């Protein structure tokens, strides 16, 4: 597994911007970096990008 940290999204969330990415609650977001304390990166349906951190939950 070369996952990172992932985390599930609790909410649907469309990105606005090139720079963001979008999901569906359930999907999967893989290689966080928890990069600032509202937003973070990470890896989700093929794409890279910013999104809201409290739109997710860690997986533990």
């Amino acid at each position: 597994g070369h996952m990172g940290i992932t985390a599930i999204a609790l909410y649907d969330y469309q990105a606005a911007g090139d720079d963001e990415i979008s999901f569906d609650p359930d999907d999967i977001i893989t290689n966080i970096e928890m990069i600032d304390d509202g937003w973070w990166r990470g890896v989700c349906k093929g794409r890279y990008g910013l999104f809201p951190a409290n739109y997710v939950e860690l997986r533990q």
